[PDB]
Order: C-alpha cells, then sequence, then structure tokens
C-alpha cells in the first residue's frame, strides 16, 4: 500500500541509493512468509495494478543521466528472486498497448546499450505487441512497425540492433505478425514515396535482405495476400518500388536474389533481361494490374514509366490492342451512322428492318456487356475519382434506351421518338471517348469532364438561386391579362436575359414600371457582368490547371485501355506472353544518353 | 489595457511569440510550473500532451481565442488559428455544439425564405 508506489517513485527519477534500499527493504518484506504464492506477491509488488507497467518499464519511459546501473540492480534484484522468468518479458494486461514488453521501449527510446544489455539477460525477440493502438484502422491513429522488436528497431532507423538481432540466434527473421506482415511489408508500410533526402528505408531494405540472403522474405504474403513488391505497388510508393523491380547485385552468392540481369552495355545502349514474376497480368493480381487500377493514390505515372512496365504497356498495346481499339471505334461509329440513318429517315417498309435490326443486336450486345462491368462496380472509389466510371453509365443509358425505343416503336405507342431521338444524341455525343487514342485529343476530353464537374456544378448550384429569385419576384408583380405572365415563362425569359438573348423591353403589363426595370437592371448587372465572368475565370483557372497536366492523364488512360482489352481475351489467344525461361525474364535494351554523358563527363 | 503578454501578443498580431508562449515545456524541476504543456507520453510519432487553458478560452471576458478571431487589424490570423490549442479547440467547439445549431439556423431560414 506503501512501499510500492515508493518503489515505483524510487525507480523515475534515478535516485540509485534509495532504489537498492528500498529493494533490500522489499526483500525483508518478502522474507517474511505469509504462505499464499512465491511469484505473484512479487509481480503484485513490483507491477503496477492499473496499467501492467513494471518498474522496468518506468525505468526506461523516464530516462536520465543514470539509466543503466538502475536497470543493473534491477534486473540483479530480479535475478536474485527467481523471478527474471516472468518479468523481463512480461507484457501490459490492458488492452491499449497490449504486448509492448520493456525490449520494445528500450529499442524505441534510441537505448542501444540497455536493449543489448537486455537481450543479453535472456529477453525475448518473438513478442508481438498485438495491442489494437499497436494496429489501428488508419495511419493517423496509431503506430503501426509489424510489433517485432526486428521490425522496429529496422523502421525507427537504428542499424546497430538491427544487426545486434539478425546476428542472434532466435531472432527469426520471417515472423508473420498479427496482419501477416513480416519485416519487409512493415518497412515498405513505412517509407516515403516521394524523393526525400536521406531515406533510411531503401538502405535498411537492402542490407536486411542481403543479411537474410534468400528468397523467402521476397514472396510470403500478408493477409490480403500482397508480396511486398505488390503491396509497394499497392501503397504507392514509387522508390521502393524502382528499387526492387531494377535490382543489379553483381558478386557470387547473391545473384538469385537480382531481379534485373544486365546482359551486354556498351556506351550508352545496354540490353538487359528484367523479371516478371509478379509484374504482367499472368496472375491474378500483380504489379500492372495494382498500379493502373488504383484510385487512392496520386503518383501512378510515377509509377508507370519505370521499366519493365513502361516496355511491357508498349509491347501489350502494338502486339494486340491497337488493332482491337481501331476496331471497337468503327464499330461504334457504323452503330451511330446506321442509327442515325434511321432515326432521320421515320415513317412520319423491306429497307428499315435490315438496318433496325443491326442496331437491335448491337444494342443488347452494348447493354449486357455494360451492365457486367457496372455488376463488378463493387469498391465504390472508382465513382468518387474521374477515371471511366461515367462512361459506363453513358452507354449503358443509350442502349437501353435504344433497346426501349424498339419494343414503344413495335407496338402502338408513339412515344418511341423521344427515346429513339435522345439516343441518337447521346451517341453521337458519346464518341469524345474514342479521343484517348490521340495525344492532343485526350486533354480534350478530360477537360470537359474536370469543367462540369468541377466549375459548372458549382456555377449552376449559385446561378438557380438569383434565378428562382428574380423569377418569382418579377412574375409575382405582373397584372394578370406581358411576357412574363407565368413562373416558368419569367424564369425561361431570365435564362435568356442571361446568355444575351431576350429583350430587355420596357413596357410588361406592371403596375410599378420602375420597380420592375430596376429589378432587371440587377439581375444583368449580377449575371450576365458578375457571375458569368467570374465563371469564366473559374474555367480558365481549371483549363490552365489540366493542361499543364495531360499528358500523364492521357497515358493512364491508354493504360487502363490496355489492361481492360487484355482481359477482354480468352484463355486461348493469351498466347502473347513475354518470354521463355531464364521466371519470364522479359528482354528490352534501351539507350541511355543523359546518364552515359554525365557519368563519362566527370 | 488589461492585457497580459499572452493577450498583447495575441492582439498585435506575432505569431512566433504566441507560438513560444502557448507550448512552452520545460523539462527540469524548480521550472515546471511555467510550463504550459505537459507531455504526458511520447511514442514515435503519436503525443499525448496537456496544454494549459487559463487565458485561452472563452471562459473569460477577453481572451486569446476571442482576440485572435475577432481582430481585423492584422493580417497573419491564419497562421494563429493553426496552432495548438486554438486549432483542437475550435474543432471540439464546433463538433460539439455549432455544427447543430448552424444547420439548424440554415433550415429555419430556408422555411422562412
Ligand atoms: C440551368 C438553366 C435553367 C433554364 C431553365 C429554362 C426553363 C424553360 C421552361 O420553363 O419551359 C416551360 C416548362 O419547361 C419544363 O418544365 C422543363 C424544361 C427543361 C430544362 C432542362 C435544363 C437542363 C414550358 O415552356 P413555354 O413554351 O415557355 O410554356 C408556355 C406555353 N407555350
Ligand atoms: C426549382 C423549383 C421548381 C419547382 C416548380 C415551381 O416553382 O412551381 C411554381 C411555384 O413557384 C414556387 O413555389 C417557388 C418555390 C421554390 C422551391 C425551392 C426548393 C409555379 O409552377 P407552374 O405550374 O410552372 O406555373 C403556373 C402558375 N400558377
Amino acid at each position: 500500500r506503501r512501499l510500492k508506489k515508493r518503489i515505483f517513485a524510487a525507480v523515475s527519477e534515478g535516485c540509485v541509493e534509495e532504489l537498492v534500499e528500498l529493494l533490500v527493504e522489499l526483500q525483508e518484506l518478502c522474507r517474511r512468509r505469509h504462505d499464499e504464492d512465491v511469484p505473484d506477491f512479487l509481480m503484485h509488488k513490483l507491477t503496477a495494478s492499473d496499467t501492467g507497467a513494471t518498474c522496468l518499464m518506468k525505468a526506461l519511459l523516464n530516462i536520465n543521466p543514470n539509466t543503466k546501473e538502475i536497470v543493473r540492480i534491477l534486473l540483479a534484484f530480479a535475478e536474485e528472486n527467481d523471478i527474471l522468468g516472468r518479468f523481463i518479458n512480461a507484457e501490459y494486461t490492458e488492452e491499449a498497448y497490449e504486448g509492448q514488453t520493456a525490449l520494445n521501449i528500450a529499442i524505441e527510446r534510441r537505448q542501444g546499450d540497455i536493449a543489448a544489455l537486455l537481450i543479453a539477460a535472456g529477453a525475448d525477440v518473438n513478442a508481438h505487441a498485438k495491442g489494437a493502438f499497436f494496429n489501428p484502422k488508419y495511419q493517423h491513429e496509431g503506430f503501426y512497425f509489424g510489433e517485432t522488436p526486428l521490425a522496429l528497431a529496422a523502421c525507427t532507423n537504428q542499424p546497430e540492433i538491427v544487426q545486434l538481432l539478425m546476428e542472434h540466434e532466435q531472432t527469426d527473421i520471417t515472423s508473420r505478425d498479427s496482419r501477416g506482415n513480416n519485416i519487409l511489408h512493415a518497412l515498405v508500410t513505412v517509407a516515403e514515396d516521394f524523393k526525400t533526402q536521406n531515406d533510411f528505408v531503401k538502405r535498411m531494405y537492402d542490407m536486411i535482405l542481403l543479411r537474410s540472403g534468400n528468397w523467402e522474405l521476397e514472396t510470403t504474403r500478408n493477409n490480403d495476400g500482397l508480396t511486398p513488391l505488390q503491396l509497394a505497388a499497392k501503397m504507392g510508393k514509387a522508390e521502393i518500388l524502382k528499387y526492387i523491380l531494377s535490382r543489379e547485385i553483381k558478386e557470387k552468392r547473391l545473384r538469385s536474389l537480382s531481379r534485373k540481369f544486365t546482359d551486354w552495355a556498351y556506351g550508352p545502349v545496354s540490353s538487359s533481361l528484367y523479371d516478371l514474376t509478379n509484374v504482367d497480368t499472368t496472375t491474378d493480381n500483380s504489379v500492372l494490374e495494382i498500379t493502373v487500377y488504383n484510385t487512392n493514390i496520386d503518383n501512378r505515372h510515377e509509377m508507370l514509366t519505370l521499366e519493365p512496365l513502361h516496355t511491357l504497356l508498349h509491347m501489350k498495346w502494338k502486339k494486340f490492342a491497337k488493332h482491337m481499339f481501331f476496331l471497337s471505334f468503327c464499330f461504334y461509329f457504323f452503330y451511330n451512322i446506321t442509327l442515325t440513318l434511321v432515326s432521320y429517315y421515320r415513317p412520319r417498309g423491306w429497307l428499315q428492318l435490315l438496318g433496325r435490326m443491326f442496331v437491335l443486336i448491337w444494342a443488347m450486345c452494348i447493354s449486357v456487356k455494360e451492365g457486367i462491368a457496372i455488376f463488378l462496380l463493387r469498391p465504390s472509389d472508382l465513382q468518387s475519382i474521374l477515371s471511366d466510371a461515367w462512361f459506363h453509365f453513358v452507354f449503358f443509358i443509350q442502349a437501353v434506351l435504344v433497346i426501349l425505343s424498339v419494343f414503344l416503336y413495335l407496338f402502338a405507342y408513339k412515344e418511341y421518338l423521344a427515346c429513339l431521338v435522345l439516343a441518337m444524341a447521346l451517341g453521337w455525343a458519346n464518341m469524345l471517348y474514342y479521343t484517348r487514342g490521340f495525344q492532343s485529343m485526350g486533354m480534350y476530353s478530360v477537360m470537359i469532364q474536370k469543367v462540369i464537374l468541377h466549375d459548372v456544378l458549382k456555377f449552376l448550384f449559385v446561378y438557380i438561386v438569383f434565378l428562382l429569385g428574380f423569377g418569382v419576384a418579377l412574375a409575382s408583380l405582373i397584372e394578370k391579362c406581358s411576357s412574363y405572365g407565368s413562373f416558368s415563362d419569367a424564369v425561361l425569359e431570365l435564362f435568356k436575359l442571361t446568355i444575351g438573348l431576350g429583350d430587355l423591353n420596357i413596357q410588361q403589363n406592371s403596375k410599378y414600371p420602375i420597380l420592375f426595370l430596376f429589378l432587371l437592371i440587377t439581375y444583368v448587372i449580377l449575371t450576365f457582368v458578375l457571375l458569368l465572368n467570374m465563371l469564366i475565370a473559374l474555367m480558365g483557372e481549371t483549363v490552365e490547371n489540366v493542361s499543364k497536366e495531360s499528358e500523364r492523364i492521357w497515358r493512364l488512360q491508354r493504360a487502363r485501355t490496355i489492361l481492360e482489352f487484355e482481359k477482354m481475351l480468352p484463355e486461348w489467344l493469351r498466347s502473347r506472353f513475354r518470354m521463355g525461361e531464364l521466371r519470364l525474364c522479359l528482354r528490352i535494351n534501351e539507350v541511355k544518353w543523359t546518364e552515359w554523358k554525365t557519368h563519362v563527363s566527370f
């Protein structure tokens, strides 16, 4: 009741003589045997009852210029009463830091010598700090480091303790923690995608993999089924991905770990074989399909520009995707030409039935294809971000409008013309989707979507309240017997007056003509001059901001087209795999006239 | 005028002296009642700390929050409203009772119009 808090206050600040006198006094209080329990009474007088923290963690959490010898005499006292086997490896009891033993706090607080002192004293290294704070839901709620002391020494940039732990006998390197991660997935989750100056994590990954010297750390999957390569492609870290995909290590006994084998080099020309184990579309979930089909990252073009992704997409294009894209565009052009010629020569016999049937067949095909492609619209993050969720909707709406027009035409209903001309107008406005094949037209097909979604929806969501306010404030003072008779004619007159049409004549059948004229002049100064040109200043800002970022958007849209047309193929006709076994080992060759010249010029 | 050095540095709009005063951690004994932020525990990047709210609230009639928000004679008001314990104080003051009052006021004005 009194010695426990006394020794807990004693261990904190570092009064050594008070500490050793209270430990020998605790030994005398232990000497009078109450014959209840040998270890539980010692734990009750040594560990706190609320948190679970022992005197060792309290010594380590509160470092001071006399912090080593208090741990040494405390371990000597633990060594004295035969308690050290269940004392130096004690964990928390609460479910917050549940598992955080003394070795983790020793490693985290940059105390390497105390860490080696505990590991030489018989500390456990396979401990798992599996508390909920250690594996939180997001990145901002807790410290995720893989809950092992080896990964904690690796992520906090202390390579001394990493070398000190890998040379130990018991420290299993491929130990998978609660999420499934080994040390390499934890190193990937800590790393930073932007090229910062001293990035320790690439060096740590390098030396840990070379110190292990086995393929096993590189290919174990976590609970989501992702290797470190697929995980670094998932999270969007371009530097670790660029290191892993092109890893050239030259000496013998570390050569099966390499992934790029340089075959021959001469000046700037170099031919090299890359490895394509998990970077293809052979398997169901790979680096190409991950780095193209993401939405949760921003540097997708920073990842799609490095080999063997760039040459893989170029070979995949010029082998079989260019002809499939131009063939799809030709079929959609003939479908829209046939729909236009049918809907223009409407009967106000035997020349239309051929001409109606191809339209109906291709409409049923397009509707069921988009029905499948929106049935797989499960993640609902593709809807949030601009990447090609819209065109599935518009193609499906045009197909169902065509088939509804045909089924209303074959019956006695004469409202088929509305559905048919909406189908034809939508079908000719959908041809801008096929302007992603060129380079100078992708910047013109993405601008429409960025400007409609960013600016014009905002300006219309403000302009509707001025339109409604002045519409009822003008229509309600017109005497019933000029043009402003109803609400829904005054709203049309104000819309005509906004876009430069319409008559701003004086004489409407009012009883207050000066008030009517003042409201009309105020509306024209608010929306013809102030609101409209402010919208055009905003649209200029959006178009300027997107036309300096057009080529990234075009490359990403082309890559998504490649992988969609590649998934469209059957299992046969995928006889276009890359290269025979060396492993797949795609052979590429490139010239680097900029790096060779600055490498030589020094 | 009835202003402490904290309220004066908030009045004149000096963000650096304000950032020093509001988060002043001095670690040795005999200079610890002078400190205003007490860091409770730290682990890697996560840190939990207790700040002091003597003159930085709206308990009194003239305080650092009411001064640094209701000024017009300065330009770096957002440079002062982004540092703790002003940022988390405005977030807690929003999500406790001000969001419902703002949306309720908007609904009453919409029905009136």
